[PDB]
C-alpha cells in the first residue's frame, strides 16, 4: 500500500506505546533497513501485514485488534496530516459519508496513480439502516472497516453499531455488514 | 430451545412489522398448529431454525441480519418478561457481564432443567479488549451473539466493536470474536 498508511500505523503505535516498542515491532517485521516510510510512495502489501503480525506478536493483542484501532486511528489522522478538507468534502453525515466513499477514493486515486483503493456499495434498509458491500482487492481489512467507522460515528457524533454478516475470509464473494446509526 | 426463545420471536416480530406478518411468518415454517409456545417447555431446535429461515423469505431480509435483531432484542426482553434481576445481577459492565455469563446461564439452567447453554470464556488483552470464545452445541448462532454484545452495549452505556476471527461454520473447533469497549 502507499507509505502513508504504513507511516500512520507507526505513528499510532510510537504514540501509544513509544519509540522503543515500535522499534521492536519494526525489527521483528524484518524491515530495519526501512529508515522512513514514504508517504507517497507505494510500497508491497507485504510490509503493511508484517508490520501488523509484528505488532501482534510484541503487543500481544490480536491483528485483528490492531487493525480496529488503526481504523478508527486513521480518521483522526487523515484530518491532521493533510486530508482535512477533503474529508470533510466528504459530507456531514455518516450514511452520506460512506454513499461519497468511492468518490472520495477517486479523488485520492488521481494524486495516488497506483492506488487499489477499495469499493464500497451501501444499500439504505431505512433512515437510520444500511447494508454495506465492502469489496476489496486485498484480505484481512474488515476489522480495519469497522474502526473505520467507528472513527466515523465519532466525526459526526453518531452512534453506530456495526456487525458484519458475510465474510470474504470463508469464500463468499465480499465482506457485508449491517450497521444501524444514532 | 426453550420457548422462551420462540415467544421473543415472536414478539420482537409482532411488534415490528404486525400480527398478519408474524402469521405469515409462523405459517410459512410450518406450524401453524401450535397456538402459542410455551416459555418454560422445550422445542426441537428445528422450531427456532424454521422460523428464522420463514422470517427471512416473508422479510426479505437475510437470517443473520434477523439473529443480529433478535440478539440485541433479547436483552431487552430479558429484563421486562422475569429475568431483570438476574440480568443486573451478573453486573454492571460489559466485561464483567461476559466474565459471568456461564454462571448467569447456569442459575437459568437449575430453573430450565433441560438447558443447552452456550459457554464463552474471556481472554482480555487489556482494560478495554478481549477475545471471547463462544462455545456451543447449535450452530449459526454467531449472528445472534453479535446483536445480544450490542444489546449489552447499550444496557451499559458502552460502544463495543465485535469482529469475529474464527469460524465453527468452517470447521474451526469455535467461533471467536475480538472486542473492544468504550
Ligand atoms: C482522506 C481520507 C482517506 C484517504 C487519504 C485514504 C487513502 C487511502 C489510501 C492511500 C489507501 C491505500 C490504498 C492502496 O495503497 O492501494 C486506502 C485504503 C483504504 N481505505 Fe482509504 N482513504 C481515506 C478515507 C477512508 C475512509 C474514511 C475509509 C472508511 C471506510 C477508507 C477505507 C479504506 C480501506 C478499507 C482501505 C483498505 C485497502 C483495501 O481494502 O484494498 N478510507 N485509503
Ligand atoms: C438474562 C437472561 C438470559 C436468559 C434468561 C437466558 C436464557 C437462555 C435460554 C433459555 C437459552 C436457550 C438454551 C436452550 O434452550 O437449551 C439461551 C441461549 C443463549 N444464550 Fe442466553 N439467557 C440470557 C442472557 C444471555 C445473554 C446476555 C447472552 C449474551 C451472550 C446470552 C447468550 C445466549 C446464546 C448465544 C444462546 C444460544 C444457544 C447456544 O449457543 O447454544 N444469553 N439463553
Ligand atoms: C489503510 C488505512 O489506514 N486506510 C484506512 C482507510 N483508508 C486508508
Ligand atoms: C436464544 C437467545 O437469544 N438467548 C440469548 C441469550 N439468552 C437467550
Amino acid at each position: 500500500m502507499y507509505g502513508l498508511v504504513n507511516k500512520a500505523i507507526q505513528d499510532m503505535i510510537s504514540k501509544h506505546h513509544g519509540e522503543d516498542t515500535w522499534e521492536a515491532i519494526k525489527q521483528k517485521a524484518g524491515l530495519e533497513d526501512i529508515d522512513f516510510f514514504v508517504g507517497m510512495e507505494a510500497y508491497s502489501d507485504d510490509v503493511t501485514y508484517h508490520l501488523v503480525g509484528a505488532a501482534s506478536e510484541v503487543l500481544g493483542k490480536p491483528a485483528e485488534e490492531l487493525l480496529i484501532a488503526f481504523g478508527e486511528y486513521w480518521v483522526t489522522y487523515t484530518s491532521e496530516e493533510g486530508y482535512g478538507e477533503l474529508l470533510a468534502s466528504a459530507g456531514d453525515s455518516l450514511p452520506e459519508f460512506m454513499e461519497n466513499l468511492d468518490n472520495l477514493h477517486a479523488r485520492v486515486g488521481l494524486s495516488f496513480p497506483q492506488l487499489r483503493p477499495p469499493a464500497f456499495e451501501c444499500q439504505h434498509t431505512s433512515s437510520k439502516s444500511m447494508e454495506l458491500h465492502y469489496q476489496s482487492t486485498r484480505a484481512g481489512l474488515a476489522p480495519m472497516v469497522l474502526g473505520l467507522l467507528h472513527g466515523l460515528g465519532k466525526r459526526f457524533q453518531t452512534k453506530v453499531e456495526v456487525t458484519q454478516t458475510a465474510f470474504r475470509e470463508t469464500g463468499e464473494d465480499h465482506d457485508i455488514f449491517s450497521i444501524k446509526y444514532e
